[PDB]
């Protein structure tokens, strides 16, 4: 059914994806590597106390706070959704091998029984309505670029400077570009333009996997991660094999003599993806002006930032059901790309444009370095982009993208099982889009929050009520998929990006509090996803540029976890065992000291000012940017902290651009 094409790295198609300087053709090399994480400064995730602290404390948490999740996967009481092993991992060793992408997911989604196409005219209706209600009227806003990120193919710079330049030339050529294309001529566009090539494929630690306790054995069990290998990966699953990972880290003794505490393991990997940035600039341009429209006109159901803010939407839902989306990005359909970009050229939008972002949605993968002596292949030929590999990490749209997808799909699973008296307000396109826009500001008797692939579904008094319980409860039986587009089903421990929905003995939503999850308050704190770079000199630039200032902003994020001084002080009493230090003085030097290193990148912030002007969500982010991706975005941050993080191409070029691409 179509094998890809595979290029190794000394092939021509491939050696064209690195340009000539030490940066790109180390990328295009780099071997598989592996190693301890400078957890904080002078403090590798492997030092023997560190381990023995994670050891007692993960085994105490667990017994006195064991998850308190109903039948229905509500969190009531201790707020706890599950055991405390997750940090038992030797952070900065992968598990063995990453997965090879999927370089077509048609025959995924066709296994899973999951549609090739909207099922009905309504469901395409609502899915064109999306693009109509989300890519309108759209206001140019600047392109901004976080500090240190890298080009990716071809040149691999991570100069604010060269990124600025490329992505201002970018912006200028952009329609000769996508003309080239709509013409078949890619190659043409790539050599000119830099525009395609390939993602650049990087594998991201997901620091905490699960991992559980056999009573029966004393043992710990790390959950099984599936991979595919080349054949697998390449034939789309119809050949080669899906096996579990490698997580056993009895290696690390072997290989580096570093002890190894039983019941400790290496850490999941996942695919993440670099876009070569001349193409990217071009789709963020858009991007950007799209999420500020529906984050205003559309915050009921997109715009999320605090649990209060949650809180105050779902205590007016009679009933409120959280789901959980498998595998989102690897099942993401192609047709859904295609059915987007045929709307928006509906819209009137420039051909060129939507060229760009359509070959965007197929472009070939470039595999760095899944395991030792394993990678350097080019997936897909990019000459002819027209891979399937569902939605690609680094593509300049992707949240986005997935929103769309599961904003309409929950739609779909309320209408289809309880809601069947609004048919008959979707006949066509004006009518899909009163109804969408209604619902989308939580003005229907159906409701959602969502942001990708979270979401919590919405009921109110009224006629689909009682179709809202019949939905719940085959969501809890689990035998059969509600929806035809996505394998949906409840989360176990209901939460909304990050905040567990704590239940009291009601088990109703008027009565419930969003609550911060101690969990990922434990994961931060003690499996971060990165090192603290310490030999990067601009603070700005590394992952966790300060990381004392999640510190000051704890209370704030987690205080509302009912164990949360429970967990603190087990902290302090396990620390202690293992250091013989306090854990809160020790926190309380780290948070003084990068308040002042602060002071020297706000320009507003005088020698030694403080923090005081400085929100939660400010603290949390300059302690971790990534939260700044996946958690809340650049209008929920200080003006003057977003500068020390992201830097900007003028509105003015943007706004020229804009005008090129945007319906008349
Ligand atoms: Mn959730």
């Amino acid at each position: 059914p179509r094998r890809a094409p595979a290029f190794p790295l000394s092939d021509i198609k491939a050696q064209m994806l690195f340009a000539n300087n030490i940066k790109a053709q180390q990328a295009s090399k780099r071997s598989f590597k592996e190693g301890a994480i400078e957890t904080y400064e002078g403090l590798l995730s492997v030092d023997p106390r560190f381990l023995s602290f994670k050891n007692e404390l993960s085994r105490y948490l667990t017994d006195h706070f064991p998850a308190n999740v109903d039948e229905y996967g509500r969190v009531y009481g201790n707020g706890v959704r599950t055991n405390f092993f997750g940090m038992r991992h030797m952070n900065g060793f992968p598990m063995i091998p990453a997965t090879w992408p999927l370089a077509s997911n048609l025959k995924k989604r066709a296994d899973a029984d999951l549609a090739d196409g909207p099922v009905s005219e309504r469901d395409n209706l609502l899915f064109r309505a999306a693009v109509r209600l989300m890519f309108s009227d759209l206001e140019p806003v600047p392109l901004k670029i976080r500090k240190g990120s890298s080009t990716c193919i071809p040149y691999f710079s991570n100069d604010m400077g060269t990124k600025i330049e490329i992505a201002e030339r970018a912006l200028e050529k952009a329609e000769e570009a996508g003309n080239l294309m709509l013409q078949g001529k890619f190659d043409d566009a790539y050599q000119l333009h830099q525009m395609g090539g390939a993602y650049y494929v990087v594998y991201r630690a997901q620091s905490t996997d699960a991992i559980t306790l056999d009573p029966k054995t004393g043992k710990f069990v790390s959950k099984d991660r599936m991979v595919a290998d080349f054949e697998y990966a390449v034939t789309g699953g119809e050949q080669g094999s899906l096996f579990a990972a490698s997580k056993d880290a009895s290696r690390l003794k072997e290989q580096y003599g570093i002890d190894v505490p039983d019941g400790f393991f290496c850490e999941r990997r996942r695919t993440a993806m670099g876009g070569p940035f001349a193409l990217n600039a071009p789709i963020m341009a858009v991007a950007q002006p799209v999420r500020n429209k529906i984050y205003s006109k559309y915050a009921y159901t997109f715009h999320h930032t605090t649990r209060l803010n949650k809180e105050e939407k779902v205590k007016e839902w009679s009933l409120c059901v959280a789901t959980d989306v498998s595998d989102h990005d690897t099942f993401w359909p192609g047709w859904l790309r295609d059915l987007i970009c045929d709307e928006l050229l509906n819209m009137g939008y420039a051909p060129w444009w939507v060229k760009l972002f359509e070959t965007s949605l197929k472009l070939p993968v470039y595999v760095g370095a899944p395991a030792p002596e394993q990678g350097h292949t080019l997936l897909g030929d990019p000459s002819n982009p027209d891979l399937e590999v569902g939605l690609s990490s680094g593509q300049g749209a992707t949240d986005l993208m997935g929103t769309l997808l599961m904003s309409i799909t929950y739609l779909v699973m309320q209408l289809d099982h309880t809601a069947p008296h609004l048919n008959s307000r979707i006949k066509d396109m004006p009518s899909a889009c009163r109804f969408l826009d209604s619902y989308w500001q939580g003005h229907e008797e159906i409701r959602q929050i969502s942001k990708s692939d979270d979401a919590m579904l919405g009921w109110t008094k009224g006629r689909a009520l009682v179709g809202g319980h019949r939905l719940f409860e085959m969501l809890k039986e689990g035998k059969v998929n509600p929806s035809p587009y996505m394998k949906i089903s409840y989360e176990h421990g209901g939460a909304f990006l990050g905040d567990i929905l704590l239940y009291d003995s009601r088990r109703e939503p008027g009565s419930a509090i969003f609550v911060g999850n101690i969990n990922s308050m434990l994961n931060n704190q003690f499996s971060p996803e990165y090192g603290v770079q310490s030999g990067v000199r601009d603070r700005s630039k590394r992952k966790r540029p300060f990381p004392g200032l999640a510190w000051a902003s704890m209370k704030d994020t987690y205080g509302a976890c009912p164990i949360y001084s429970d967990v603190l002080e087990a902290i302090e009493r396990c620390w202690w065992n293992a250091f013989g230090e306090s854990y809160r003085a020790y926190r309380e030097d780290m948070l003084k000291r990068d308040t002042l290193e602060l002071s020297r990148y706000v320009a507003s912030m005088a020698r030694q000012a403080g923090l005081a002007e400085l929100t939660p969500i400010d603290l949390e982010v300059l302690a971790d940017p990534n939260k700044l991706q996946y958690k809340w975005t650049e209008a929920d941050v200080s003006a003057n902290i977003h500068e020390v993080l992201m830097h900007g191409v003028s509105v003015e070029k943007t706004e020229r651009f804009l005008r090129s691409v945007m319906p008349r």
